């Protein structure tokens, strides 16, 4: 049973009859009958508006009330004359037969709003909130009353609109009260404007003298927006907002669909200062389901490209669902944005996941670069010229993406070089269409450079990326079009020199005269260039001497170079300086003898490789300090191109002097410079080899490298670590000689070092196991001597390093009681034992006795057996103390044996609290045994020992007689 209105509309008779009912409260009878302008019967008049509004505001509130308290009782029946009801309000708001609806729904969405209760009523209150909410947002779109209050003007256009409205009602149906009431509400507006002179009363008096379907809706709505009902908007919109962060999942989603139904109605909604300061917000701070749920929000308008920096706080968040989600929407944002900056920093984004955990993912990014930056410069879909306009974007694009990052520049040469140029990954079809379109890609690259003479020095950068590819598509036109440029002059020269040194790795049959020019510009300007320019322009020079079948011209710039040296190994001969000069003579000395290969020039016969070496030897202790460096390491760079060289005992002798002088700068580039020389020849064994010297190296070199691994300063550290990494994986030594050194580096406090040891130990695990646990002891007693020595105040801070060490070890029946053996007797044997100066050692015995509190001694007699051990040697302690005092310089030793007992207490006292831990069953052996091999334990970390109980105090105990005097004074007590 529901009443028929207008357009195929149905009410509940309830509603129907009510809203008839209350359209009845209006005050047009008295301003009708009232003619004369007495200025004394017109503030009488606005007491019984006044009357009459707030009796029927009071009215609606109390048929509000009861229709929810009714509702509200059994939120299980009732669902439905709930929503009813709230559908019967919206849908009569938008008409002017019904202008009392719009107060009902007012006080309807005040008291709903009032609940923000069973979660029954909240979600169902939630979406009758939406509705009424979506309606607000209905008439405030189709086509006020603080504005009002400025601008009086539009109060004459206001019962414009009202006028229309009025004349609309006449027409149908029966609609006399209708028309009434809503006359009324023209008077209302007016004492709403009283409410915050005579400028109201001659309008107020004009409308008391003027009583003698969807083309009026947004007239009508018009009306509206002075009323309460849509000023309430922005305190609903601050709701629905914050109900994203209640707990409660029903609210969340249903806060969703409600801004949902809003955004898709009004879009620009997204940037109002209300919702862009939520969304941002509920990105940063929120689960998964809530973060995705927000993005699709921001789906649903048109464009979010100003989103973008929010959007990508999450483009590596741990759920799939999320990274999925953002880089969906980084490339909407690509295609949608001109600019290039935006488009570079999604890019960003899109090109980071082709390393990422779901293989799905992966070909995402990879395609949709693929297809956006390749494959889009030759659609099917002509013409040419929006063609290369495409292709220079891209190229715009991918070189801003190019500048900064090391990381991004090897992520897009890997996208290169192994995705798109690798034939494998691709149909034919696509095969060529990728030839074709870097064609023109490199093409266009080249005239965007030219044409320029932060972007042209950019775009060489990426051109450089171009050239070092197998066959790139830079063609002889193209590097004769940039020689202009390799004359004038940032380190947009050694990209030049990159392209034509690789380009002329590749082409052949070039013109002689431009050789010849060519060969002229780079021998010129040798002397002025840096060492990596040098790395390039030098092996260019020996190209373009085989090209030009001529190698004088190369010889004559080298034997100047070794000319300009004369005046140095002169005074080498005698002795001091260097300045400026030299140094890069010797970069330049060197750069010949490796990258050239001529053989003779005119002072003495020889091998110029041979001669430059014994130049460079001339330079490696007299010396000043800063030219042998660049010596020794430029003589090592020689000997990694002639090997042979490393069988000279002039050579070695060198080699020898520096590891063994210590001195960190010098050290560390022989280091790197011999570890370049190891890695090369991994690479040429995967094809001349030389194994025989690389293990001469070794033999004589390990044992200083593996010092050098645990030495403080990290610089040196890390080459020397990253060093024995190759030599283990190449397999030139037997593996025990570096397994104690890479457990011992798994005791690091250094996060790299820690975790960098613990892989190669795993490494090492599976594919030595037995000879892994012959080198445990080794390695426990270098690891506590390393962590003791970088930290020497704070080294106690960790006590998982030989748990660490039984996780990765124990994965056995008989290892898990192999490790326990060993540790028992490194313990014992190597920190316990009568051999052992504490003086030296305790330090090391409380780093460990840490340790062994956080180990797993699998069964409660592996353990009572170890507190047993321990207490006898505490004992032990004890009575030699006990003859010190028996008879009083000899503060350091007694010192050492107070701090090692202490220490030995304290571990025993962490260990009874936090196990169980009784005396009686320590004190009693013997069947009792076996009843404890059958009692289980692991342990956690609850906390570490407590130092007070050993130091006392005290700074620095050792050697200290007022810490002596302290434990004393606890004895005789």
């Amino acid at each position: 049973r529901m009443k028929n209105i207008g357009k195929n509309l149905h009410i509940t008779h309830f509603s129907y009859i009510m809203l008839s009912i209350l359209q009845v409260w209006n005050n047009y009878d008295y301003c009708s009958n009232l003619v004369s302008p007495d200025t004394e019967q017109l503030h009488d008049l606005i007491a019984h508006h006044a009357a009459t509004q707030s009796d029927l505001e009071f009215a609606a509130d109390h048929i509000i009330d009861t229709i929810l308290k009714k509702c509200f009782s059994n939120i299980s029946k009732y669902r439905f004359v709930f929503d009813q009801f709230v559908t019967d309000m919206t849908t009569v708001v938008t008409l002017p037969d019904w202008p009392v609806s719009d107060l009902i729904l007012a006080r309807l969405l005040k008291k709903l709003l009032s609940i923000f209760k069973h979660i029954n009523i909240e979600s169902v209150a939630l979406q009758g909130i939406g509705l009424i909410g979506s309606t607000i947002l209905d008439i405030r779109l189709s086509s006020n009353l603080i504005h009002l209050f400025n601008y009086p003007e539009d109060i004459d256009g206001l019962f414009k609109a009202y006028r229309t409205c009025l004349a609309y009602c006449t027409n149908s149906v029966q609609h006399h009260t209708p028309y009434k009431f809503l006359w009324c509400k023209q008077l209302d507006v007016l004492t709403k404007l009283k409410e915050m002179g005579s400028k109201l009363q001659q309008k107020f008096l004009s409308l008391i003298e003027s009583i003698h379907a969807v083309e009026i809706l947004p007239t009508y709505c018009s009306t509206l927006l002075t009323s309460e009902l849509i000023n309430m908007y922005e305190p609903y919109l601050k709701l629905v907002l914050s109900l994203l962060e209640r707990h409660k999942v029903k609210l969340r989603s249903g806060a969703i669909r409600c801004l949902a139904l809003l955004i898709s109605k009004d879009k620009n909604m997204l940037y109002t200062p209300i919702v862009k300061e939520t969304i941002e917000n509920r990105l940063t701070d929120s689960s998964p389901l809530v973060k995705d749920a927000i993005l699709e929000l921001i789906e649903l308008g048109s464009s979010y490209i100003d989103f973008y920096q929010h959007i990508n706080i999450n483009y590596n968040d741990d759920s799939m669902l999320v990274r999925k989600h953002v880089l969906r929407m980084n490339q909407i944002i690509y295609d949608d944005t001109e600019d290039i900056i935006i488009k570079a920093y999604v890019a960003s984004r899109i090109l980071r996941r082709i390393e990422d955990e779901e293989d799905v993912i992966i070909e995402t990014a990879r395609s949709e670069l693929l297809k956006r930056w390749i494959l889009s410069i030759q659609c099917p879909n002509a013409k040419p010229e929006l063609q290369i306009k495409n292709c220079r974007v891209s190229i715009r694009v991918i070189a801003q993406l190019l500048v900064g990052g090391d990381k991004i520049c090897d992520l897009f040469e890997h996208f290169l070089i192994f995705y798109v140029l690798n034939k494998n990954a691709h149909t034919e079809d696509q095969n060529k269409l990728i030839s074709s379109s870097l064609c023109l890609l490199t093409d266009q690259v080249i005239e965007m450079v030219i044409e320029n003479e932060e972007e042209g020095r950019n775009i060489m950068k990426f051109l450089s990326v171009l050239s070092s590819c197998q066959d790139s598509f830079i063609t002889k036109d193209h590097i004769t079009a940039l020689y202009p440029y390799l004359h004038s002059d940032s380190d947009f020269q050694l990209h030049i020199l990159k392209v034509y040194r690789n380009t002329f790795e590749q082409l052949s049959h070039f013109k002689p005269k431009f050789l010849y020019d060519l060969e002229t510009t780079i021998l010129s300007r040798l002397p002025r260039m840096n060492v990596r320019e040098l790395d390039e322009a030098i092996p260019l020079s020996w190209s373009l001497s085989r090209h030009r079948k001529d190698d004088t011209r190369i010889c004559k710039a080298c034997a100047s170079c070794l000319g300009q040296l004369s005046p140095y190994i002169a005074n080498a001969t005698t002795d001091p300086r260097p300045d400026g000069k030299l140094q890069r003579l010797l970069y330049l000395a060197t750069g010949f003898a490796r990258f050239c290969s001529f053989e003779n020039n005119l002072k003495t016969r020889e091998n110029i490789f041979e001669y430059v070496t014994k130049c460079l030897l001339m330079f490696t202790e007299n010396i000043h300090h800063v030219i042998r460096r660049i010596a020794t390491k430029n003589l090592v760079k020689i000997a990694s191109r002639y090997p042979k060289l490393f069988n000279s005992r002039h050579v070695l002798t060198v080699l020898d002097t520096q590891f063994e002088k210590g001195i960190l700068d010098i050290q560390l580039v022989v280091l790197e410079s011999l570890y370049d020389f190891f890695l090369a020849e991994e690479r040429r064994s995967l094809i001349s080899i030389n194994d025989g010297i690389c293990s001469a190296l070794v033999s004589r070199y390990l044992d200083k490298i593996l010092k050098i691994c645990l030495i403080a300063d990290l610089n040196n550290a890390m080459v020397a670590i990253r060093f024995l990494k190759q030599i283990l994986t190449y397999g030139y030594t037997n593996p025990s000689l570096c397994v104690p050194t890479v457990i011992a580096l798994t005791a690091s406090p250094n996060s790299y070092m820690r975790d960098l040891s613990s892989e190669m130990f795993s490494e090492l695990l599976q594919g030595y196991e037995s000879m892994a646990f012959n080198c445990l002891n080794q390695g426990i007693r270098l690891g506590t001597e390393y962590a003791v020595k970088i930290r020497p105040k704070q080294f106690h801070e960790d006590s998982m390093f030989l748990r660490r060490l039984q996780q990765l070890m124990s994965t056995n029946k008989r290892n898990r009681s192999k490790f326990l053996k060993v540790v028992k007797k490194t313990v014992f044997s190597n920190y316990l034992s009568t051999s052992v100066n504490y003086e030296e050692s305790c330090y090391h015995i409380i780093y460990l006795l840490h340790n062994l509190s956080k180990i797993s001694y699998d069964n409660m007699l592996e353990l009572y057996e170890m507190l047993r051990s321990v207490i006898s040697v505490s004992e032990y302690f004890s009575d030699r103390i006990s003859e010190r005092l028996d008879g009083f310089n000899t503060a350091a030793e007694v010192s050492a044996i107070i701090v090692t007992r202490l220490s030995i207490e304290e571990f025993k006292r962490f260990m009874f609290e936090q196990h169980h831990l009784s005396e009686a069953k320590l004190t009693l052996l013997d069947d009792e045994n076996l009843r404890n091999k059958s009692v289980a334990a692991l342990d956690d970390q609850v906390g570490s020992l407590h130092m007070e109980n050993i130091f006392l105090g005290y700074e620095n105990p050792i050697n200290n007689k007022d810490y002596c005097w302290k434990y004393i004074s606890t004895l005789h007590r």
